């Protein structure tokens, strides 16, 4: 039967691994991802309306790329299109830094539910988060949970259920040259790589990212002219490609965070 093929994709220690053993229970296999040493692991379980495989990416901090292979295996299975959907376990207690990935996920355009964990650790240190006001912000599904009790599940398992495309809303602001280049260069990258997806990776080279140029085919070779430009019209155009993400992230967390 053809599963639903959801990715578990979260910070290091955010509790990514026991969201996932609570989900799948014994129901889960582990062997290596293809051609490297890392432990692939994955599971299986139900919801009202679906069968879901639920493959549990390597903790990273972004999918930018001395970049470990956990950060180029968790980017790569998320660029393949295998998944239908994402999981995005979020530490509530460090948002801030949660966030930067849950970023990239979002301008990737894949269909996302953050999981947002670690709610009673926010509790006792005096942050509660506003989850619609973040929801609103972010344009996906934002379902708090307890994880280690399986509060909130249930929960997760509805939106599963429910789950749709983002809200296409508008998140990083950058400045407008870096987004004419950046689709200078999503024009002629291979042509079956959605357009969202080539924009973001023409972002990723002008930032220095060199992973993403083995995507980008063609672009590859009009890259170091993009720059040239840039560096004419501002100082250090990957610095603001890089401030303008923590501008958006910090702007989203003095309303949402307190
Ligand atoms: N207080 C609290 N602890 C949690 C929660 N989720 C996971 N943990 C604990 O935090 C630690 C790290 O969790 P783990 O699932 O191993 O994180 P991972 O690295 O992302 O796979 C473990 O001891 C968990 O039992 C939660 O919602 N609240």
């Amino acid at each position: 039967m053809k599963k639903l093929t959801i990715g578990l994709i979260g910070n290091p220690n955010s509790g990514k691994t026991t969201l996932f053993n609570q989900l799948t229970g014994s129901r889960q296999r582990v062997g290596n991802w293809a051609g490297v040493t890392v432990e692939r692991k994955e599971g299986q379980f139900s919801t009202t309306d679906h069968q879901v495989t639920l493959v549990d990416l390597p903790g990273t901090y972004s999918l930018t790329t001395q970049t470990s292979l956990d950060e180029q295996i968790a980017c790569h299975y998320i660029l393949s299109g295998d998944a239908d959907l994402l999981i995005n376990v979020v530490d509530a207690s460090n948002l801030e830094r949660n966030l930067y990935l849950t970023l990239q996920l979002l301008e990737l355009g894949i269909p996302c539910i953050v999981a947002l964990n670690m709610l009673d650790i926010a509790e006792k240190q005096n942050i509660r988060i506003e989850i619609d006001a973040l929801s609103a912000r972010l344009g996906c599904p934002v379902i708090p949970l307890v994880s280690t009790r399986g509060r909130g599940i249930e929960a997760l398992k509805l939106a599963i259920d429910r789950y749709k495309a983002n809200e296409n809303v508008e998140l990083v602001h950058y400045a407008q040259p870096l987004l004419n280049e950046a689709d200078s260069l999503a024009k002629v990258m291979p042509s079956d790589i959605p357009l969202k997806q080539r924009r973001w990776l023409g972002l990723q080279m002008l930032e220095g990212d060199i992973y993403s140029r083995a995507y980008a085919g063609e672009a590859s070779q009009h890259l170091d002219a993009a720059l040239a430009r840039l560096r004419n019209e501002m100082d250090d155009p990957a610095l603001h490609i890089a401030d303008a993400r923590y501008q958006c992230i910090a702007a989203i967390c003095d309303v949402v965070s307190n």
